DNA sequence: GTTCGTGTC
DNA sequence: GACATCGAAC
């Protein structure tokens, strides 16, 4: 995934279209395997262009035009009919935590250039917006990117943008990059029309085959899910979990790190600051320490008020599943979701926990969100259906 | 307040 | 595969 597998390249080329003599671009091209593959497949009567930032990487055939620039700050003379490629992925931030390292002034420039830039954001998001803006009307884009933009908040504006700028086809590939931890999708964007079509794929020796899954003709940027009749059925059967509960996150690690009550060793009256490694399906391991942090249990409420109260805990970083337990002791947590019943909500804690851990709930989330992200996110959690057995809003 | 991507066994 | 980041980001 500084290299794309040949069958991914070929799959993408099979989705790509350009008029005769039309302008074809590969951003972050290096040696330009997408331009090479498109030319092998469709011939030579096109204008082939490759943008690369690193002169050690730029190595195009003499029939293509190579440009040494930052694709994201680059201002071409003319727009393009087709843009295809594999964007660089990663968060721009401090080298101690994040992979992309640019001067603050450059990231300032990126944030000014991109209307979709939200939160920490990502290089692959910036690349997608850049490319759509360099398309002529009716132009086509074919990119391979992580799947995380289908569901995540950072990419809400990117999704709204794509829905507003034309028509979108999404093909799920999954973990198709050897030795890279990512679930991938192929986007086919065309700068005209509207709506969204979602596709699954089939992988053979002959390569990838698209399987039409679902169509959203009036898509506006809504989260993208693999919906079935079964998932729809379960979703109407109860109240959304978010209507019953206030959903809060744990206090972060540095909040605890600097609190005068928190120690780095166990001792009299001291209790471990819990993490996801303490949370199990239906129970909490209060004994083990995984954070390296101890504090008096009674002092936990100074970090979050709700730490003083027995409440429901749901997992965030165990993949796309629902792992829940009742925290009857009310301990300090460094991780996970913390759910507080809304005014007039009658709950049955053990019966609700039991339902959230159930195999029915596991399939449900795995069907909708697959392996897009290594998390149960707030957006997935709040839409979980809860029938009257487990919680009732009077 | 809380988000996001591998990191390490 | 297991089993989850954890803190700089806003
Ligand atoms: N398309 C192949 C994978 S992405 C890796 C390539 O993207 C290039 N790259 C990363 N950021 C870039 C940018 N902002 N503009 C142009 N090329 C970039 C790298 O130099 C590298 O050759």
């Amino acid at each position: 995934r500084v290299e794309t597998p040949p069958e991914v390249v070929d799959f993408m080329v099979s989705l790509a279209e350009a008029p005769r003599g039309g302008r074809v671009l590969e951003p972050a091209c290096a040696h330009g395997p997408f331009l090479r593959a498109f030319r092998e497949a469709h011939g030579t009567a096109y204008r082939f262009v490759g943008v690369e930032i690193d002169p050690k990487a730029l190595d195009l055939p003499p029939w293509a035009e190579g440009i040494l620039a930052d694709f994201l700050l680059w201002e071409p003379g003319e727009a393009f009919d087709l843009i295809l490629g594999n964007p660089p992925y990663g968060i721009v931030g401090e080298a101690s935590k994040y992979p992309i390292h640019v001067f603050k002034a450059v990231k300032d420039l990126y944030k000014k250039a991109f209307s979709t830039w939200k939160g920490k954001y990502n290089l692959y998001g910036a690349f997608l917006e850049k490319a759509v803006r360099l398309l002529k009307p009716g132009g086509v884009l074919v990119f391979v990117v992580p799947a995380t933009w289908l569901v995540l908040e950072d990419f809400a504006l990117l999704r709204e943008f794509l829905a507003r700028e034309g028509k979108t086809s999404v093909y799920y590939l999954g973990e198709v990059f050897p030795q890279k931890k990512v679930s991938a999708v192929v986007i086919r964007f065309q700068k005209s029309g509207k709506g969204l079509s979602l596709w699954d794929t089939q992988e053979s020796e002959s390569g990838f085959t698209p399987i039409l899954w679902a169509e959203y003709p009036h898509w506006e940027g809504e989260i993208i899910r693999f919906e079935t009749e079964e998932t729809r059925k379960l979703e109407i059967s109860g109240m959304p979990l978010g209507d019953l509960f206030h959903i809060r996150f744990a206090a972060r690690s540095p909040e605890f790190k600097k609190h005068p009550a928190v120690r780095k060793e166990p001792g009299p009256g001291l209790v471990p600051v819990l993490t996801g490694r303490n949370l199990k399906p239906g129970w909490v391991d209060y004994e083990k320490n995984h954070s390296g942090l101890w504090m008096p249990k009674e002092r936990a409420k100074e970090l979050r008020d709700f730490y003083a109260t027995p409440h429901l805990v749901v997992a965030h970083t165990k993949g796309t599943r629902v792992v829940a337990a009742w925290d009857e002791r009310a301990y300090p947590w460094r991780e996970e979701f913390h759910l507080l019943p809304k005014e007039g909500v009658r709950l049955d804690p053990s019966s609700l926990v039991q339902w959230l851990n159930s195999e029915a709930m596991q399939k449900h989330v795995r069907t909708l969100y697959r392996d897009f992200v290594p998390h149960l996110t707030l957006r997935m959690l709040e839409r979980l259906p809860v029938r009257r057995e487990y919680g009732f809003h009077t």
